[PDB]
């Protein structure tokens, strides 16, 4: 589960 | 914790 | 692990 939420996170920072 | 992560990334989700 | 992606969050939240 917490490998989804890192990738979820990584993704924000990315577009963000 | 992890499910309060989740909710949170979620609406991070919803508004971005 | 948990701990980190909580501060990661936490300042997306702020930035946002
Ligand atoms: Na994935
Ligand atoms: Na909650
Ligand atoms: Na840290
Ligand atoms: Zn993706
Ligand atoms: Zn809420
Ligand atoms: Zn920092």
């Amino acid at each position: 589960s917490i490998r989804e939420l890192e990738a979820r996170i990584r993704e924000l920072e990315l577009r963000i």
